[PDB]
């Protein structure tokens, strides 16, 4: 087994901690309350906090201060009436408050938010540029969860929403469900553990035909009980099944084993999946990256797979999985015993041009397809290794931001990963004739003095948002958001060795100023990113 | 899951290096402490040292024996495609016979041969005697010899191929035994660790690839054979095992998810630690996991208990392992001893009948794992890169001769101390980690080889012998000297205590607490 690579730098809380916090103030000048952040995300220029009873915003290029201060705020608490009928149904005080876990861009002038709203979830349009909600309050019964610790998927698509979490208050009904858009509502099937068996929702990716679900569940193949990661296609086009089967139900629905393993002599997986990147082209190819550690009850590992949208799709063109009998392994399926037309292919696809919609589908097809939702092959990552291991660190490696067009050239990948200890990891991607990474560096950004208050010390990342125009990578923790620079240039002050050694695209030699520099697109600029040459150099 | 222990303390290059020198590469392969005599066996070659008179920083061998493979048995291997290196004799079995000779047998050039030797003389006595299924052919792999009765077991392969695993048994005036051939439910590319001596049977610990998990997944397991077993009847495992069975062996940190340690390294002979029977094994994780290592401890009690239970069964082809229904299984019950408890009726198991063989033969898996002793390892190592392997353990440690110190060695040389704690087996101490390996005197042409290669203690003289493939290591028990009274006392080491009469820690204590109530300070 692979030994752990050392990075070429290492940066501790005592550099980072000069990194600009936003901690939830308007600028208009100690009382502190932790901020319960759930998320981040960037729109056009503006960065969105959303966490309990509020969302905040962060314009971005006009923060400059060591204090990143709340531009505009959105406030929405729970009514009162449904607080105290949170409370009665044995939730506690702390949690019995709306939490915002549903953040989207529906268009330019509106955003469309959900929260827990004290465990009875609640979906508004808010204007853009006033943050105020304007028409009728919608449902959020299995758009959002009722518990903030929950991790649930949302994202529109051709207006139609698609979400998954769990339609109850009891959390026991997990769903992968599609509402909105003047189009039929779809959810898999209530109780079916073929369908889903516990799963735990990770990532949805809107990639051609297909909306992407990335999850884990229970694995069937497996009657202990482990936990296997899980890729699954859902039609963008599907209307439901027949009068007589799937009636309100995915027509679409199949998903496949992800393969995250490192090759021996008896493959050793990386199971439990804890992010997975939007759909990124690195290099001619269409691909996202995937984080996953071994289980909780196990010695500790952690592991980045890539994985080519194209291979995602030839998964579900090959065998079906099933038990022939009861109790038995599982076998793939001859194609013989698979309906025509294939189950999962879309209406109007090659050879479905005659079926307006799925609703038209034989029942042959779809009692397969409801049967079948496993497929016999698991997708393999590309290099048929991870790209990135970690095995003597108490941490799991979690969120995962990408720089595509890093450098000069804009023509190297980096890639940032984040911890549940508030550690950073960053790495370049070796590519070409994708071949595997260089650990660039390691980084703890969590910084006690501003994000340590009101009882808590909790380091886990809750997201990471790369920015390009404003050089950052800007790191959501629960009680703070910390604009980290993209690049420790300067760091290296005027020893060119440590400068042209670190391989960082972000950062240069600078002989016209003596000195190690951030892109600035001007004079001089060297580097060495392929080599790390500094023969004929030194020292420090 | 569990964080691992720092030891209570963590200069190695003034010990005593034996490189097999008489005063004025060894590719060792095993050593062992026979009465006050520490034996070498190596290739060609079997070096004695001298215990009780070696005290220059540099270990001498008092005899010698050579046993180099004849010329035609060297050039028969390299014509059958061996390296040169391989086609020697390396010697893998070394065993004190009651007739007071040694029995010794090596791989001779891929071509495996014993032979007795004079124990005063180191002098051939008498004829050759086959090898075959008594010692491998290839000196990197592992196999078991003992002697229990007059009686020879032993675990190997008996083919050039390496193809034929098989758990044996020869001399001793009574029948040869062997596992059926080719028989996956009886062994299955099994990695053969020790075997022990105990009761009515011999128990053999190994690993092999599991049945009742198939990805291929290796587990550990023992097995039982009893003593007297004299094969089967004319017609049902004429010249087989009548009472081969076999259980897997837990060891595994407790939760609600289990997570295992199936990799076994080494078992200890059985140890009495007050008043129980135990044996002390090391496990790994397979080679290319996340790694990590274990030490769990087992009963004998439990041993023998587990192949009194349920027999395992595939009810149907591929279908899932379940225990057999005590209504199914015959009478005499399969894996009992003839003339046991119910089986006074039966002289030899030439006569059990053709039923229970006809079960035993079709069924050698026990449904259940044998228990490790507080169902928890006893030790946890997961933040590096070495596994534990060889174990040494002093169940009779300290001036009252009531401690517990166990030793465990890795493939990377480095040496863990502890101390076994004893609940009202409550778990380790960790008390010392050491690395021994002697780079100047042991390594060979540039080359490092930091695998250990066994490990003996010795009471007597204070020492625990380390072998490596190139020297065999002299290691004081305690080193009590590298250690200030606070220290000292701290230290909960058996072997060392404070004496005020030199103001020094040498061979005043407490080992039951760090007590160092108005001490200090260095
Ligand atoms: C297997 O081995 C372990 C130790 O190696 C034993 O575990 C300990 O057993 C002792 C005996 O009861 C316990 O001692 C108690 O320590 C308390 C302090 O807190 C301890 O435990 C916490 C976690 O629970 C640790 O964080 C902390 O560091 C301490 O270790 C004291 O408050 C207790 O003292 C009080 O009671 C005594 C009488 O009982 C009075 O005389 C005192 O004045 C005082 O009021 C007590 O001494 C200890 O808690 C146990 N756990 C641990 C991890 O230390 C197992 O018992 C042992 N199993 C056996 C013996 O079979
Ligand atoms: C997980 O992915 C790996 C990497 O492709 C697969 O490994 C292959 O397995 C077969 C034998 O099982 C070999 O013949 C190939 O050479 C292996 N590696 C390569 C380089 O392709 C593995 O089988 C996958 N696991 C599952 C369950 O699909
Ligand atoms: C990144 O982009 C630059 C474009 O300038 C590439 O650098 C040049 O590569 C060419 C070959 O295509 C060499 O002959 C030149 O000497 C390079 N110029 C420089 C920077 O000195 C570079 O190869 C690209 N790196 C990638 C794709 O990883
Ligand atoms: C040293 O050698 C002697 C014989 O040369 C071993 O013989 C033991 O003798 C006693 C008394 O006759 C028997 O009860 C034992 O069964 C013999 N060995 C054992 C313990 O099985 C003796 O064991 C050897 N060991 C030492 C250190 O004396
Ligand atoms: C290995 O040993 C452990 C510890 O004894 C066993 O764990 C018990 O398993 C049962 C069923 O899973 C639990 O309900 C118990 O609570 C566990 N611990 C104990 C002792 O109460 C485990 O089952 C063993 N594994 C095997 C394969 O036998
Ligand atoms: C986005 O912001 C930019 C400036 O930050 C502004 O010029 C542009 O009009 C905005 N576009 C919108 C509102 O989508
Ligand atoms: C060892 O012996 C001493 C005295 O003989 C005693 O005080 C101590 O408790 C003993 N330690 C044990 C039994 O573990």
């Amino acid at each position: 087994f692979p030994e752990d690579s050392e990075p070429i730098s290492i940066s501790h809380g005592n550099y980072t901690k000069q990194y600009p916090v936003f901690v939830g103030h308007k600028p208009g000048r100690t009382q502190r309350h932790r901020l319960d952040i759930q998320m981040i995300m960037i729109m056009n220029r503006t960065l969105y906090v959303a966490a309990r009873d509020h969302i905040y915003t962060v314009d971005i290029d006009t923060s400059h201060t060591e204090e990143i201060y709340c531009s505009k705020k959105l406030t929405w608490k729970s009514r009162q009436a449904d607080v105290d009928t949170c409370r009665m149904k044995g939730k506690h005080k702390d949690e019995c408050h709306n939490f915002i876990k549903v953040l989207l861009k529906k268009n330019d002038d509106t955003l469309f938010v959900c929260g827990t709203n004290a465990f009875n979830p609640s979906c508004r349009n808010y204007r853009v540029d006033t943050l105020e909600t304007f028409g009728d309050e919608f449902s959020g019964m299995a758009r959002c969860p009722y518990d903030a610790k929950h991790a649930n998927i949302a994202l529109f698509a051709d207006g139609k929403l698609y979400s998954a979490t769990v339609t109850d208050f009891l959390a026991i009904d997990a769903v992968i469900y599609r509402s909105l858009g003047d189009s039929p509502t779809l959810r898999t099937v209530k109780h079916d553990s073929k369908w889903l068996k516990e799963p735990y929702f990770v990532q949805a990716v809107d990639y051609g035909d297909y909306i992407y679900f990335f999850f884990r569940e229970i694995a069937v193949e497996y009657n202990g009980k482990v936990v296997f990661p899980r890729v699954a296609q859902v039609c963008k086009n599907d209307m439901g099944g027949s009068q007589r089967v799937l009636e309100k139900q995915w027509t679409s629905f199949l998903k496949a084993r992800l393969n995250c393993s490192v090759p021996g002599d008896s493959h050793f997986y990386f199971n439990i999946l804890q992010a997975v990147t939007d759909v990124i082209r690195i290099n001619g190819r269409d691909v996202v990256l995937a984080t996953f550690s071994t289980p909780y009850n196990s010695i500790p590992g952690s592991a980045v797979c890539a994985y080519d949208m194209l291979d995602i799709a030839n998964v579900f063109t090959g065998r079906f999985k099933e038990q022939k009998s009861p109790d038995s392994t599982w076998t793939p399926v001859p194609d013989e015993r698979v309906p025509k037309p294939r189950p999962g292919c879309c209406a109007g696809s090659s050879s479905l041009e005659k079926y307006a919609t799925s609703n038209e589908f034989p029942d042959d097809t779809l009692n397969f397809i409801k049967t079948h939702p496993l497929m016999d092959e698991a997708v393999p990552s590309i290099i048929n290794r991870p790209w990135f291991l970690r095995t003597m660190v108490r941490y799991r490696l979690t969120k995962i931001a990408v720089d595509n067009a890093a450098g000069p050239y804009q023509n190297h990948t980096v890639v940032f990963l984040g911890s549940e200890k508030g550690i950073i990891l960053k790495f370049l991607a070796r590519i070409g004739s994708l071949n595997g990474s260089l650990f660039l560096e390691e980084m703890n950004v969590y910084n006690p003095e501003k994000c340590s208050y009101d009882g808590v010390e909790d380091k886990r990342i809750m997201g990471m948002q790369l920015d390009r125009a404003s050089g950052s990578l800007y790191v959501a923790f629960s009680t703070c958001v910390i604009k980290v620079p993209l690049g420790r240039c300067e760091r290296h002050g005027k020893c060119k060795k440590t400068c042209i050694a670190s391989r960082d695209p972000y950062c240069g030699w600078v002989r016209e100023s003596g000195s190690c520099a951030h892109l600035s697109p001007r004079l001089t600029f060297e580097q060495d990113i392929e080599r790390g040459n500094t023969d004929g150099l030194g020292d420090c």
